[PDB]
């Protein structure tokens, strides 16, 4: 039985797979050929079919888990392609979390030699996050922040120690956004959420620009100028709004310049991609700041796949939390951003 | 000198004009003809040029102000057409608020017989709101709420008494959103704001649907189904997410179904208008709820012109605050929604 953990989200399926590297001579001999073919297929390919990807750079090597030494692998594919994954599975104890553990429960049970154990999406997140940080990223910090995020000639990624990680605000940016207040390893609550998340960025961007991938959307946004679409404080006041400490550059109305036909006619797709990214990211940052203030928590860690290969949004979040909180809040990030639920699921395996 | 108050916003100019009705025989004789022509022009027309409108139904009749009896009139036009208004003014003490009091200060001074006194946008809002509610809407309540906002067979507009109006959370939905905590007549702060406001609704809707007016956008939204564009909790979980009290109908990802090309190809403009309205409105409601919780305030009044002739957003706000706060917060609304700044400006006239 291969050791998997699976997080089936609204958009992406994340899979953590533990590859034993201490396979003895007797164990190799007693290996069922199908179990051998799984391990060979998973470790000898980095693309699976047309849409599966192994994130090789995230691999944890020589991890000790459940008393065995092995490597922890991190794999993702679109939830839309889960029927393909299940069909190829019909050609094992599976701990599964995310909404799709419930939605596709019956489909997983079409695999006769499969027991499905559903685990809560956010309990797995907490356990996975705390575990990965505890074992480290192959000796490097799992957690990092952007030092001096207000000055760009100085803004740089630096490691951050989470050895006493409580209390902690966790902002899970997936399709939507869940915000968790973690007070201890067994004491956490979902403070709130927002539906303006990664799927809003991707959905709106596709409507506005015709982009066909998340990566293409980010590439368009990198070339854009969001102030072509956004109305700024200085467009309304002619400068700063000093009475309430609002700088001229702050966005007063997202997409607010698009009420004018002549501006809609001159804006570029790249501008609109960037305005979509900026709008969604700042709104998440502002919501996170308000929850942190209300929960009295000054460490805010952002996870979920909206931030993978998305340094723009990370820097936007780093700068915004630091600026608007006058340095009282810190935006934290984690290398294994999208995978903590899948890892937490895998960690539930002993209970079964 | 006619008694005006003016709020020049990012999108709309609002004007309050006090028409004396106790003009004596000597006063009528000593009236300068240009002053007579202004009063006749303003009271004998309800449309001014191509874009000015007098909201006749909001008129306060037989008001006593500054020791005179008269009628208080409420007039609006697009800020884009302010050059026309100033040019026709060049063919008076003016208290002016809003960002445009600063941005267009020099333009107002091209009118030789004009002294411009700038007043703060939110100080005027507070004073205007408290004044109008104090004098009543011609004997009727200025403030109202939607009773039993969770049940649609019962949801109905009912008056609401603000005689002891403190503390109060004021949510000003204009181009952007300002959120104020009012603790007394002289003690209020801007808690925060958001750039996802009325200009975002109007800008995004115009990009997505080609609508050419605010009213057309609302009309499209009334015919749409936002769930064609939005991904719901039940689309991710297959039902409720009971563990965190999230009903299947709650939006999990706004525009989240638009990541799929086949759904983008089948969605209608009306669906996208409605999803834009729903997305912007719920996000404002959620932000307002978080501020009210943090400020420990249970009365939340929504103003600004995003809600004029917009009963959909009002009902959405009423239902959302009541549902998500488990009945601890009440959404309140005011008949003179967009005009409180203009009235507060007019009330500063004695100071000059
Ligand atoms: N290859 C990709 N395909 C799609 N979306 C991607 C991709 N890479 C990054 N993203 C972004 O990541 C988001 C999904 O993040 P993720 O944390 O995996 O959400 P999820 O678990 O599928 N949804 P949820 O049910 O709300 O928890 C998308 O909305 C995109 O903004
Ligand atoms: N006739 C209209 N034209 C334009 N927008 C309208 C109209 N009627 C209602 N609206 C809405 O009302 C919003 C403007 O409200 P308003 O309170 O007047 O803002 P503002 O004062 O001009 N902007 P701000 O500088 O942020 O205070 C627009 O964003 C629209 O959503
Ligand atoms: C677990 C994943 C799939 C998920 C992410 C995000 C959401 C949206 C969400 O958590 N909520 C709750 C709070 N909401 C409010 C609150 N207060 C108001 Cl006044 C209005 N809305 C908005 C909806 C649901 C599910
Ligand atoms: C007065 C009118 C014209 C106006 C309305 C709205 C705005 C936007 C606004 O008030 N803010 C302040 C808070 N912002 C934050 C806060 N915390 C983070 Cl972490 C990120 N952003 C967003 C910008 C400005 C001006
Ligand atoms: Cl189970
Ligand atoms: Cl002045
Ligand atoms: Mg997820
Ligand atoms: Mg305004």
């Amino acid at each position: 039985s291969p050791w998997f953990g699976m997080d089936i989200g609204g958009t992406l399926v994340k899979l953590s797979y533990f590859e034993p590297i201490d396979i003895t001579a007797e164990e190799e001999q007693e290996e069922v050929e199908s179990l051998k073919s799984i391990r060979k297929y998973l470790t000898s390919n980095v693309a699976y079919g047309s849409t599966g990807i192994r994130d090789v750079h995230l691999e944890l090597k020589d991890l000790t888990l459940f008393g065995r030494r092995g490597n922890l692998h991190f794999i993702r594919f679109p939830t839309q392609d889960l029927p393909t994954f299940i069909q190829m599975g019909r050609d094992t104890v599976l701990c599964a979390t995310g909404g799709g553990a419930y939605k596709f429960e019956k489909d997983f049970r079409t695999i006769g030699n499969l027991h499905l154990h559903k685990l809560d999406e956010l309990d797995c997140l907490v356990k996975g996050l705390l575990y990965i940080d505890s074992v480290s990223f192959n000796g490097q910090a799992e957690c990092y922040y952007f030092a001096n995020a207000s000055e760009p000639e100085r803004c740089q990624k630096m490691p951050f120690n989470l050895d006493d990680p409580y209390p902690l605000l966790v902002v899970n940016i997936g399709s939507g956004v869940s915000i968790l207040a973690v007070h201890s390893k067994d004491n956490y609550k979902r403070v709130t959420g927002t539906s303006l998340g990664g799927g809003t960025f991707l959905g709106l961007c596709s409507l506005l620009t015709g982009c066909e991938s998340f990566e293409e959307a980010l590439e368009m946004a990198s070339k854009g100028d969001s102030t072509q679409a956004d109305k700024l404080v200085r467009d309304i006041y002619g400068g700063d709004y000093e009475r309430f400490g609002l700088p001229g550059w702050a966005v007063a109305s997202s997409f607010g310049n698009m009420i004018y036909k002549e501006k809609r006619e001159s804006v570029s797709k790249e501008d609109l991609a960037r305005a979509t990214l900026v709008t969604i990211t700042n709104n998440i940052g502002s919501v996170a700041r308000m929850c942190a203030v209300n929960e009295k928590i000054n460490r805010v860690v952002f996870v979920g796949n909206f931030l993978r290969v998305n340094t723009l949004s990370m820097k936007l979040l780093a700068y915004a939390l630091d600026y608007w909180s006058k340095g009282q809040l810190k935006a934290l990030f984690l290398e294994h951003e999208g995978y903590f639920g899948a890892v937490g699921a895998l960690l539930g395996l002993p209970n079964f």
